[PDB]
């Protein structure tokens, strides 16, 4: 039961957020943000650059000074504040769900039922962690009392993508704020609106000035400024593997700030012959087409056992063909437009490469509307490992279906990738589930399911899909600076 | 009561260690390792470079293959092997203590009682972690069974310094091997002998070929080869902040391998007026002069309250003057020579800089012997924050003594550094100890003691002194790759 | 600045709570609950017995059945429910604060600011734990995948006292509900009203029927019925050491249900000569006189160093004499009446005993008003260890001041008790604080403070003061049953 | 590879172990220990009673005094000693393996390869936990520094059974000693020899006097003295559910000492139709017949799905018939004699009762030899839930085979028991394994395996099979007393 959306939600925030105040970029320059469904401009947004980031870092640093409201605040109260933020977000759930769709292109029903639900669940999860991330008392040798203090890492720079604007923001603010840090966030230029509105709610929730600062702008400008800043203690990046490299290099070249990376992938979805056919087909479809295929953990390599290959392919094609593409605000819509023109063109480029390489085009393969960035649900069959569409992240509605024979074989092929963000196994056999779930070199391996995210279960990648983990208790590790205090005592006893 | 050392221990290992075999460099080239006490060459060592590193990485990769002896081995048995290694090291304790001194210069009494004790204690500590670093079963939403697998990160490249050859090796091998990883270790060209011998013991301990591979050689050559290798999953470096940046840069430019850094520092030792004078004076002396002042956490900025300044300085100068400098094999010797000519010259350069800037030279200040790299225990009084000797890591027997008035003042001054490896507070007052230990931005804050390391308590830096932590349970984080496995279940129940 | 209290709150709940419904005792019997300030009956309450408890256990058991709403409910949602319960309690804070005073006698200012604040904090704290008490994935030998499920203990019987009605209820419900258990609670016959109203809010909060059942009644009847019940999986009791013995015996004689006990004590408050006099005096007074001295961890043994003894005693008597005793609803009141006539008489008996034994009565020692159960703040000086008032829990406004000389002496004397719930050390010296906090055999040692409770810090007794802990992460251990699942896999790897 | 056993090992220890010395009972009385294979007396053993226990408790209490060798010892050193004890046991493996069989009756091959291997693994495992059971630093509200100290519980009474003499000793000594506690152990009168010899090794290993005291004797005498002792802080019992209740009552009646219990069971071994027949048959045989059927977690209720019932029974009967019964020192021997005459007769009694109730006797059913306590491997078919042999712990070579149809059916039938120690599920289906492993109310659920014990995985019972857990990290909870130290600080900061 979803409330009726406002298909033209008003924009109240489009500037730079620093010290709980709205500012225009120092240069006074702005950039337009487009509605991917119409190709039309929504509004103008403050284009932050290095000088703006510098202002934000100074505000954050200030808020992190020993004896400041944020440093002196009870850990339990940070939990109250995070829960309050979640309440304000839920209060404006219908509005944000619409604004998310307006700016991003994803179906409103999904923004409402999936996106914001996961935002609330994440913040509320982390509100619980606020006063429970214990340090330790250590049984060190000699007459000493040793213990550790789990302190905040300090000023954290958080750079996020455009595929899940609100959720990606939540995945960052939740753990950072729960551990007492201060942030300077760089939202994606393609989808800055929703995160900016949340900042208004952060001020309403009562978070002290400078605790959270949002700088909307471009990557090589605002982004690089954060990653290279001499006073940024930590940087958390989510985006392309390519920019992940740029981020780590910048950290090493600057002040050696701690780094975590949530990059891309080419996750294999393995379908064994003893799989529940209906279930595997519907799930494999979701595994790839979810969020216009714009998901890092997209099951873009569907390996199907040869015995059930034909039937699986047949049903998959049928399901893809029936997938309703259209205006994201229409409840009938299963797939909206791609985020922007650049992405739209890149996907079309890959589709063309798929055909050129000899991949069997089974359906779709072209534009789905003469307005907006709509692409037809595309399916390629008989894909080979060496093919470009089987190695590179397409980030669109393009499905690769490969055929395999043995379990040993599929393990090697699934693992022969520089990525390793996710993986999936569909089987009814206990031994096969365990054999594969252990053999697969991926951050997350789903069995008889896909895209199952839990604020309590960590998510991150193996190899070049990233480093470090988000969500769960693990998501706190990167936002903590450990201090050992070893005190001399008159006489130590057990 | 140390056993009689063999002042001229024979060298049995001087090559490259790969697959439990000794190999000459592909180029057949060798480099000499010198005895800092005599300036004479001890022997020739195989000079490993990129091609040799590639041989080691291939060996380690092979040893990490699913189904291999190392991957199939019980975690508990890894602990057995680590305890075995420890036994072999304890059997050859006097030999290794002597060889350590021969190649490093540090007093034999210290190599035996301190260095090798801490090696044994670190290895035995981690042997216990081998089968206790549990993953988790998570209470995720929906009908799913979610749990994490704490897998080894993979091929770990480990680059270490020369100040504590054996100890630094242990600090790395302990956690890496305890978690089931394989390594390619690059020992310091100045002190490669002992670590190579330990490799012999690893083979005798029963570790499978390729699990631990050691490549002796230079930094820009062997070291950079490791940090830039496309098949090294993680890299752990300990050394200068300068090279730390090169390491992180190389990681980002290559395969995005995980990185932890244990860099240098300019640690402040704070002496409050209510401190036990005698203890503070002796501890302060040890805090700086320990290991010829060649310790990362050396208390190179001794802040003393104005009320007890004069007396503390007087007593400090007296203690430095009586510090016996001589042949490291002489039981009377408290301080041996600096590791090499480069360090020798660099320290002398800093001493000259101290004088040039107006720092009051109180004692020492020059060469202590016409043979070997001996430098006199030097003390500078009335040091100011802006002076070079008050800002840069001298890494030699040079003590800086500064005067302060208030506790708020010393906090700001102590924290006014791009370093933050350690710190110390000497006071009898409960409130002062707590206030200071909290306020100080250091990775380890010692209260009424200094240089108290515990295999159970984490060690690492804040700011540019590094990232990550070694020792304790934390030492295991960087050597684990988390895998979330979420399985679909008929119906989840609490 | 507390809201004006309704000095005669209306009672809405006075029956037995089962399956979210109100029932009269099967016997139809009722018992009166008295207002200790007036001695007048407030109202009648349903007198539950064995048969009523049998109904409650059946309801609880039913709600705990696999597949039931409560068992299927997401752990995160349990958190939501607990946070909701907390909001309702806060909504009705002014009413509940008043009712707590009317039924218990403690000052309204304290019920509002202290009691209810701690209720909220406890509940919100535990709401956070709901989805974070992870099980483990274990690195067992051989080809097996071993892990542990942290399941609910099941049906938990919870018996609580009357000194902190609301608080004692929260400390029991928070951890139990957060872990997914169902409870059958037996509230103290002296103060049953507030807990009954909270049951109403539990229904309003949305907790499934039978998850929380509350049976008001007497101990030998209702309490024993729960303790000896063949279908209660676990019992958590808080009360006198006497009854704790009865509870553990009952559990052993019945179904071997798991038991944890929070009994009484005779906690020592040690005042060293270098302690801040003003602070020590005010704190020691609070340590004993808090909640009319009706606190399990009251510092009933104030040890003061001989050099500052006379001064401390003099100030203490002055503080006790100025303590305003009166109508708990009058904002001027610091001390209300004892809970009931039984306690009133028991305290009077202890006061007479103290005089009889030769303890120097310094002030008070008699009845404070001719109506209600008010007793004058009493102070006994020169108390000796063998004295009864120095060994037994008085649970009334009767302070015992003992004199000591050395620190070794006081340690032995403080530990010479069968109790060991809490202890306190007042000193400015770092070494004294560490020496004593380690030496003292007490569940909680406060340094330079008293009665500092934190929903995140455990609380429990050493020796006969109890077993198991409450609050903190520790409070969840007793509400969890661990299940090890060891699965056979094709080939185990790290 | 099994070394040749000494069929008549000499006995060196047969007295009471207190303060590292051997004592005769105060009464000078002794009791005989019989060789179950011959019925002949091996030797006389000191008969400890209350007065002896009192001596042992006084010795243990002394060794636990603050400032004592054991209390001051480094946690890591405790680990050294535990590993030392393990080495000494391995040195005397062959001897202890023989003496274990001589006194217990189990096959020597099993005593060597299984029993002593598990002892060694348990000890070495816990040696590792010595310095890793961290306390916590807690984020409490207000200006305070709160942390917890994980202290030893104190004097621990440990009463164990006779089925696994050495192993049961290890399971108790490992966790207790690793946590710094002192023990008073009451070994089974039936098998006291081996435990007394290990006491010798304890002294040789270097454990301080009074740390481990061993009192051989009877239950109602020595055992009850321990459980009822006013100075025993905690009791850990492993035996019959019946005595478990006596133990808990004793603790409640005395000083409210902490209690954990490892009682018996009537564990279900569920074989679904899709199970690997050969494997299920061989494992089910092992599940019951292991250690002459004298195992607490014995799969005494073998449920088999109707479709594979006949085949399963046929094969099981054939396997039971071929099971070689004989002299435990003969390599061919799979099954030795029962521990003693009492068990021998009790088991025969149950066999009679089984026939009486209409259970289909398929094989065995009587005495296997006219000397010693040998019983034929017995199998009963068509067992019904209501039968005595399907409800009571037989603790002998008597197999119960029940037939079932559905999975929902088998869950309720398996759970319909007051016991809940273990359970097993044999199936190839992933969903069935997870459904059953979650549904079964057992402390341990083995999937496609049985009797898989891991020092790292917890073991304990649900319901009346016990409370608390042994092995793994959990095994340390019962041996730790949590102390919370809450210190006032000038100003708390994150
Ligand atoms: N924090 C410490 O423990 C520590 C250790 C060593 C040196 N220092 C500082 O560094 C100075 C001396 O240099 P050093 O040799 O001791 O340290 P370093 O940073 O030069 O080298 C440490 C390790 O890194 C290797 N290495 C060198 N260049 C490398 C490169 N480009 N890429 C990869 N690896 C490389 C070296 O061979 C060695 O194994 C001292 O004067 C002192 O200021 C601090
Ligand atoms: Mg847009
Ligand atoms: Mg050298
Ligand atoms: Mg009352
Ligand atoms: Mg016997
Ligand atoms: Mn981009
Ligand atoms: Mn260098
Ligand atoms: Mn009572
Ligand atoms: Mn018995």
């Amino acid at each position: 039961a979803v409330p009726a959306p406002n298909q033209q939600p008003e924009v109240f925030c489009n500037q730079i957020f620093i010290n709980n105040e709205w500012h225009d970029a120092v240069s006074r320059k702005t950039f337009p943000t487009v509605n991917p469904s119409t190709g039309e401009v929504i509004c103008q947004v403050a284009e932050g650059d290095k000088e703006d980031v510098d202002k934000a870092v100074k505000a954050a640093r200030a808020a992190f000074q020993l004896g400041s409201p944020w440093r002196r605040m009870d850990a339990s109260h940070r939990g109250r504040l995070l829960n309050r933020l979640a309440d304000l977000i839920e209060r404006d759930r219908t509005y944000l769900a619409a604004l998310e769709t307006l700016d991003n292109g994803k179906p409103y029903v999904i923004s409402y039922l999936v996106d914001l639900d996961m935002v609330l669940k994440c913040l509320r999860y982390y509100a619980g962690w606020a006063d429970k991330y214990h340090g330790k008392t250590i049984p060190i040798d000699g007459d000493f009392f040793s213990y550790t203090r789990h302190e905040p890492v300090g000023v954290c720079g958080q750079i996020i993508p455009w595929n899940f604007p609100l959720l990606m923001q939540a995945w960052k603010l939740g753990p950072a704020l729960a551990t007492g840090n201060v942030v300077v966030m760089k939202v994606a230029e393609q989808t800055p609106l929703t995160a900016l509105y949340v900042a208004n709610l952060i001020k309403e929730a009562g978070f002290p000035p400078g605790v959270v600062n949002i700088v909307p702008g471009f990557g090589p400008t605002a982004g690089a400024a954060i990653a290279s800043h001499e006073d940024v203690d930590k940087v958390a990046f989510t985006g392309s593997t390519e920019i992940g490299r740029v981020i780590q290099v910048a950290a090493g070249s600057s002040n050696l700030k701690r780094v975590t990376l949530e990059l891309g992938g080419k996750s294999p979805n393995i379908i064994m012959s003893d799989a529940d056919m209906d279930w595997a087909v519907e799930q494999a479809h979701f595994a790839l087409f979810f969020n216009q295929g714009q998901c890092c953990c997209a099951g873009s390599r569907t390996f199907v056992q040869e015995d059930i290959y034909d039937e699986f392919v047949e049903r998959s094609v049928a399901r893809a063909k029936s997938r309703v593409v259209g205006n994201p605000f229409d409840s009938k819509t299963e797939q909206g437009p791609q985020v922007d023109e650049t992405q739209f063109k890149k996907i079309l480029g890959y589709i063309n490469t798929g055909k050129q390489e000899g991949a069997k085009l089974l359906c779709g393969g072209g534009i789905a509307a003469d307005r907006g960035y709509f692409i037809q649900p595309t399916v390629f069959g008989d894909v080979q490992d060496g093919m470009t569409i089987a190695k590179e992240e397409i980030f669109g509605p393009v499905m690769q279906i490969l055929k395999f024979k043995t379990i040993e074989e599929v393990v090697g092929r699934a693992n022969n990738s520089t990525y390793g963000l996710a993986a999936a196994v569909f089987t009814k056999d206990l031994d096969k589930a365990n054999y594969l779930s252990q053999a697969l070199q991926a951050g997350t391996v789903w069995v008889n399911c896909y895209d199952v995210f839990g604020a309590q279960s960590p998510f991150g990648g193996y190899k070049m899909s990233g480093s470090g983990r988000e969500l769960g208790e693990y998501g706190l590790q990167a936002y903590t600076e450990v201090k050992t205090v070893t005190v001399k005592v008159p006489q130590k006893n057990s």
